[PDB]
């Protein structure tokens, strides 16, 4: 009932925004990118009281679940996804580590990374893909909760 | 060729969900209830290129069409329908304003407001009644498009 989650991705994709929206239920219009802190919150996932220990990157090997986050209006971030994917494989020494691909900023119309690209990437990793928006709370809880559901399976 | 539409109803009925599903063609599992923003999208209604200016309540007097939205699994929302109905009559100072009654969340089985009650209410207002689901896109376009068709006959 206690989970250690880790949010990874390129700078400016909304790693901090997604975390704060989950923890403090509000949207941050700006957040210091050099800040890397762990956050804590007792929540209810699928009716079960769970403790979430989330690390907003800017221990790693103590992570049970990982959020691969990019922005749908940021091609470069999507390109950097594989870099972080492989880091997690090495730090965990495993092929099968609970992960979720996250497409943030789905509220923005200036989309450059279409659905097929993201879903093909997730298909190449065999992990779920969720479109999120930290501004509007869209898919935010689902992203973290799905990861926890992935951990439940592995454990 | 341009239309100003206003979506009203009780909190949590899916006003935001119905708007996003129309504009960005996706479903929001959660949306900040305190967010009231105007949205814009050029669409094709019955073959005719139209610009839709939609206000998602949480400007009013400039509304040409109004969506009266409740949830079929929300008796209270249905009860509050007349409240918003009369507000629009006052803000427009008119006895005849293009409106459409919308029963959202039709994808849910836990129904408490049957078709009889809704249709009887729509008949009491002399306006169309549309069953919608922002989750599955059911009746979403038809709801907004019908309202536009109501504006057409009105002018
Ligand atoms: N429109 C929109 N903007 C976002 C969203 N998430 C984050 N942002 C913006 O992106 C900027 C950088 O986000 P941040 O969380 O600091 O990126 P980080 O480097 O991964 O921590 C912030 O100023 C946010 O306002 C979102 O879902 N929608
Ligand atoms: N099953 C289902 N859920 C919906 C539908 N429309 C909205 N919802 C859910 O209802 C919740 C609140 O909807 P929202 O649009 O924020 O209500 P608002 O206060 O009118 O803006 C959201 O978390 C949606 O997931 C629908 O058609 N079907
Ligand atoms: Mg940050
Ligand atoms: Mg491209
Ligand atoms: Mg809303
Ligand atoms: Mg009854």
């Amino acid at each position: 009932t206690e989970y250690k989650l880790v949010v990874v991705g390129a700078c400016g994709v909304g790693k901090s925004a997604l975390t704060i929206q989950l923890i403090q239920n509000h949207f941050v219009d700006e957040y210091d990118p050099t800040i890397e802190d762990s956050y804590r919150k007792q929540v209810v996932i699928d009716g079960e009281t769970s403790l979430l220990d989330i690390l907003d990157t800017a221990y790693m090997r103590t992570g049970e679940g990982f959020l691969l986050v990019f922005a749908i209006n940021n091609t470069k971030s999507f390109e950097d996804i594989h870099h972080y994917r492989e880091q997690i494989k090495r730090v965990k020494d495993s092929e099968d580590v609970p992960m979720v691909l996250v497409g943030n900023k789905s509220d923005l119309p200036s989309r450059t990374v279409d659905t097929k690209q993201a879903q093909d990437l997730a298909r190449s990793y065999g992990i779920p893909f969720i479109e999120t928006s930290a501004k509007t709370r869209q898919g935010v809880d689902d992203a973290f909760y799905t990861l926890v559901r992935e951990i439940r399976k592995h454990k």
